[PDB]
Formats: C-alpha cells, sequence, structure tokens
C-alpha cells in the first residue's frame, strides 16, 4: 500500500519512528503528559536484570514541540510504581521494585517461588528437598529441590498476648513434567504432603503463578510528588505497605487511593488500602479491607464511586477481585456488575472512560488468560454506569485476541485502539500491527494506518498538546518466532497523526494557560471561532501496563462571538477532578486545534 500519499493519509493518518541518541534510550514502562506540554518517560531499571543489580534507574523528560530530550535524576526504581496527577499538577508516583531476579530452574517447567507459611509459634519446621505442595484449588503440584528452613510463628504482644505472625520461609518449586499443562497462573494455597495432624494444619504454601516466565519481584513503599516545573522527583511520606504494581487513583476529596500490588517479599498485599492527602503529603490506611489484583482499573465516577472495570495486570488468586463492580470506598460496599465478555481475559485489557465523560459509559477492550495463558480477547465490553441496573454489553470486535491494546481518547471523541498482541508478552512473534478508531456515535471500529513497531507488555500511548499521540515501549519475552531466544526492550518512540491533521486547516487557539473553576468560564481567541463545534477539556494522560486512570474527556457548554470563545466548565469534583488539563476546540470537519491548558482548582 501507497501509505505516504495524500489521499491515504486522509483517510488513515500516518506513524513515524522517532528514535532517541543512543545516550538517551531507556526501557519506557510508564509514560505521563505534564501540564507543561512535556512527556516524563519512566524506565526506572527498564526490567534489566543488569540495572535493576546496579541499581542504574532512568527518566527522560521529552518536549516534543522541540524535540529535545533530557534525563532526570531517579532515586529509586521507580518500575513497577502507579501514578496519577495531583490537583496541582504534580505527578504522585509510588511504590516499585527492589528486585525481579529471573529464577534458576528447569527452563522447560512450571515454577517460581512458594511462601511456606507457619502457624506453630513454638517450633520451626523443615520441609526437605523433594517435598511435594498442590494448589488446594487448581490441583497441580509442584517439587521442592532444596529444603527450607520454615521458622516459628513469632508472637505479637501489646504485653499482651495479640496472635501469632506466621513463620515465612520462601523456596523455589517446580513442576514434575514439562510444559505449559503443569502451570497455574493465579495465586493458590497450597498443601504440604506428607504432613499430618496439627504440621499439617500448621503449615501451608503460597504461591503466585507457577509457569515459565520465573520471577522473584518485590515490592517498595517509596513515594515521590514529581514536579513538572522544577522537573524532579520530590520524595514524600512513603506507603505503609510496600507494592510493586499498585493503582493509584483519585477519589471524589481529591486525595489518592493506593490499591493492591505485591509486598516486599513478593505476596500480594491483602486488600490494605491507603491514602495520600496531598495537603498533609501522608498516607492513612482506610479501616476495611479489599482485596484486589495489581493494577486493577479503578475510576471515579460521577457519585463518588469507584467503578473497577475488571481489567488488571494479574497476581492474587482468581476468586476475589476478578468480577467488575462498583465500590463505595467509605462504607466499603461493592456492588458486582454483569454482563462481562471474556471475563475469564480481563488481565492485561485496557479500560477507557469514553468521550464525553459525562456519560459514565466505559469500554474494556481485549486481554488474555491469567497468567501466561494462550487465550486473548477480541472483544469491547461498555459498561454504562448511567443505568439504574448497570451492565456491561458488547461493542464492536477486534479481528484477532489482543493482550495489552493501547488506548488513548482523541479530541474529536474518538477512541484510538493500537497495538498489542496475540499471545502473552508477544510470543510466537504475535505483535498485532493494528490500528483503529473507535467512534462512540456509532459504535464502530474504523481501521487506520499499521503502527510500525510491535507493542506488548510495557506498552502505552500518550496524546500530545498538538493532537498527535506517543506509543513507547513492548517488552516481548523472546525475540523470535520460534521462542529459543531471549527478547529485547523496544527503546523506539513512534508518533502517530491521526487522520484529522491531514485535512483543512486547523482550528486556532490562545488565551491559554488559564485556571478555570467547575461552574465558572474563561474566554479565548479564536478566528476560527464560530466553526467550533465541541469544545473538551482532556485530562492528561498517565499510562503503564495497560492502565490509564487518568484520561478523561470532559464536554464544555461554549459560546462564539466573533474571535472570542467562552467555555463554561462542567459542576462536579466526581467529574472534573482538580489538576490540569488539555483544552481542545474541533470544527465542524472534525479538526481539532492544539491544546490550551486550563487548570481546575
Ligand atoms: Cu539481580
Ligand atoms: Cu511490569
Amino acid at each position: 500500500a501507497k501509505i505516504n500519499q495524500p489521499e491515504y493519509k486522509a483517510a488513515n493518518g500516518k506513524w513515524e519512528i522517532i528514535e532517541f541518541p543512543e545516550k538517551y534510550r531507556q526501557n519506557t514502562i510508564h509514560a505521563a503528559l505534564l501540564r507543561t506540554g512535556k512527556v516524563l518517560m519512566v524506565a526506572g531499571s527498564g526490567n534489566n536484570q543488569d540495572n535493576s543489580d546496579d541499581k542504574q534507574y532512568d527518566t527522560r523528560i521529552w518536549d516534543p514541540v522541540k524535540g529535545t530530550i533530557k534525563k532526570v535524576p531517579t532515586p529509586s526504581d521507580l518500575f513497577c510504581t502507579g501514578h496519577t496527577q495531583l490537583a496541582n499538577g504534580n505527578l504522585l508516583i509510588a511504590g516499585g521494585t527492589k528486585r525481579y531476579e529471573k529464577l534458576k530452574g528447569d527452563v522447560t517447567k512450571a515454577g517460581g517461588l512458594m511462601v511456606v507459611h507457619n502457624e506453630n509459634p513454638d517450633k520451626p519446621i523443615t520441609l526437605p528437598a523433594g517435598t511435594k505442595f498442590t494448589g488446594k484449588e487448581n490441583g497441580k503440584t509442584f517439587v521442592s529441590k532444596d529444603p527450607v528452613l520454615v521458622p516459628r510463628a513469632e508472637k505479637v504482644f501489646d504485653g499482651a498476648f495479640v496472635r501469632n505472625d506466621p513463620g515465612l520461609g520462601r523456596i523455589y518449586v517446580e513442576a514434575q513434567k514439562s510444559g505449559s499443562a503443569y502451570e497455574t497462573g493465579t495465586e493458590d494455597n497450597y498443601r504440604v504432603q506428607g504432613l499430618s495432624g496439627a504440621d499439617a494444619r500448621n503449615t501451608y504454601g503460597i504461591a503466585q503463578k507457577l509457569a515459565l516466565d520465573k520471577k522473584d519481584f518485590q515490592g517498595i513503599r517509596d513515594a515521590f510528588e514529581f514536579d513538572p516545573v522544577a522537573e524532579k522527583y520530590i520524595k514524600v511520606d512513603p506507603m505503609h505497605e510496600a507494592r510493586a504494581y499498585p493503582t493509584l487513583t483519585t477519589l471524589g476529596d481529591g486525595k489518592i487511593l493506593s490499591v493492591s500490588g505485591l509486598d516486599d517479599i513478593g505476596q500480594l498485599v491483602p486488600g490494605k488500602n491507603e491514602v495520600y492527602d496531598p495537603k498533609t503529603k501522608a498516607w492513612t490506611y482506610t479501616d476495611k479491607v479489599r482485596q484486589f489484583p495489581t493494577y486493577p482499573a479503578l475510576f471515579l465516577m460521577q457519585n463518588g464511586k469507584i467503578f473497577y472495570s475488571g481489567a488488571n495486570a494479574g497476581y492474587g488468586p482468581d476468586d476475589v477481585g476478578r468480577t467488575p463492580g462498583v465500590w463505595d470506598v467509605e462504607t466499603n460496599k461493592f456492588t458486582k456488575v454483569p454482563g462481562m465478555s471474556d471475563a475469564n481475559m480481563l488481565e492485561t485489557a485496557n479500560t477507557v472512560l469514553l468521550p464525553p465523560a459525562q456519560d459514565e459509559k466505559y469500554m474494556v477492550i481485549g486481554g488474555g488468560g491469567v497468567g501466561e495463558s494462550k487465550l486473548s480477547s477480541e472483544k469491547t465490553r461498555i459498561a454504562d454506569l448511567k443505568a439504574d441496573d448497570p451492565k456491561f454489553v458488547d461493542g464492536p470486535s477486534l479481528e484477532k485476541g489482543t493482550r495489552y491494546p493501547q488506548a488513548s481518547i482523541l479530541p474529536d471523541d474518538s477512541v484510538l485502539v493500537s497495538g498489542g498482541s496475540q499471545d502473552y508478552r508477544g510470543r510466537g512473534d504475535s505483535n498485532i500491527l493494528q490500528a483503529r478508531l473507535y467512534h462512540p456515535d456509532t459504535n464502530e471500529f474504523e481501521r487506520v494506518a499499521d503502527p510500525l513497531v510491535g507493542r506488548n507488555y510495557h506498552s502505552g500511548s500518550i496524546l500530545l498538546p498538538d493532537g498527535r499521540l506517543m506509543f513507547f515501549g513492548s517488552d516481548s519475552l523472546y525475540a523470535d518466532k520460534a521462542n529459543t531466544k531471549p527478547g529485547k526492550f523496544e527503546q523506539r518512540i513512534e508518533i502517530y497523526t491521526p487522520p484529522y491533521l491531514y485535512r483543512d486547516s486547523r482550528p486556532d487557539l490562545s488565551g491559554g494557560p488559564q485556571t478555570i473553576a467547575r461552574g465558572g468560564s474563561g474566554t479565548f481567541t479564536s478566528r476560527a471561532a464560530s466553526t467550533v463545534k465541541k469544545v473538551r477539556l482532556i485530562r492528561p494522560s498517565a499510562s503503564t501496563h495497560v492502565t490509564d486512570v487518568d484520561q478523561r474527556s470532559i464536554a464544555l457548554d461554549f459560546k462564539a462571538d466573533g474571535d472570542k470563545l467562552t467555555v463554561t466548565v462542567p459542576s462536579g469534583k466526581n467529574l472534573v477532578q482538580s489538576g490540569w488539563y488539555m483544552m481542545f476546540v474541533t470544527d465542524g470537519e472534525g479538526t481539532p486545534s492544539k491544546a490550551e491548558w486550563v487548570r481546575v482548582p
């Protein structure tokens, strides 16, 4: 196909690779558009064992207008963090990792770390090599290769006796036979074969997935605010819980909820959630437990409750926190939302609050089966949360089952859905080089230009102020279709220019940056004011692991008079979260202006 011709671009847009000078390359795993118009690109150690060992941590700031890039000193391994924009435009970033060593054993046999629990405070227990552990739910058996000493449970005192904290002993376990049939994909509690009586009651294992991509993966408590003006990470109070892969999401009071993650020995945080108050720069536990898998897609609804779409990055059990629903964080009540197709393929799915955000329609896109499953979903599922009895209904389908699809809201109310892979971490060279625009008004997909670079695990996408989009990342497990050689992280970046920039001249817009309060108005200059049909306030993305709880596009009422455009911000802090937004105006041809920045107090 002649993809650079004017007619083709007018219908399909165009992709371009940017490669950075080698000095500035990194394995970008998170990115966020900052209110300065620059993009924060966070690698941390970049899922690179050498960098993890050396404590080599990387961040960049990229100026898309100037093309320039700089390094930012990175104080901790911010790979594996959660992050969201605060009301002042700083990016709260919390959690991370201190380890993800590849585990040694037979590469053809499922395995990983078993955390053995000893509830007996009176004695330790040693389990010899060749101890068999059987998943109480999964029915699968794994064998240790070395002995493990599990310490006595530690008595905890006020000095009155409270309880016993179980002794914990980690040990590598492996399937007896080769092959994927012996893998697990979710946490289970494991029976230790050969114990009886008290030892049986008191000794059991907990393990996350025991499969072929084997890692010892541990969280940290660190938290920072990234200040986009200073261009630096500012240390704030650490979280109470160590968390690799938490979601951070803004509540109706403007405080930030931190949910889930793996703890400091690789166990799922057991529903112990916490709230950051930006006014105190401190964290407080919520009162009651509510457990989810990692990177749960959690969005603030107009009634102040949190919508969990079901999309997540995995870990934890298959039967807690896996159903979509509406969570009242203050009461802790959770009400499941029915109707999700491919409810067994929600790991690595994307979630978008469709434009306009007023409508409270959420779309879940693609996904795959738990852990290293070969299952992948071609479906979209849409829930309308304004309904009295909300439910998911299928939307338009993709051509192929797709893990890891990128999904970015555009200023014309389309959603760009691109990339992903048909299988786990792109294995079998399964990157899908396809892009589509979802049109909420027709409920259909329109195929657009194919991306140039494949993007699976550890990818993402960011809408820029000029209306183009940046795509980053991709961490294939293997380099080849045969799955014999290790993959190399994708360091190339792409810019996608949508069809709307291959049309007539775009509307002009000036008068930013401005502060405009909810329920208030601001006036801008546009010579093309009388052509404007839509005004959108779009929250900048913070994207990682197929998860972006920041992006949303809010419709604004407006009036044009001559070259003056007056816009009014909607009421409701649950809708228009405080913070910085891109304001785009779009004409009757569907062509957007470049954005002006608007701060909502
Ligand atoms: Cu290491
Ligand atoms: Cu990751």
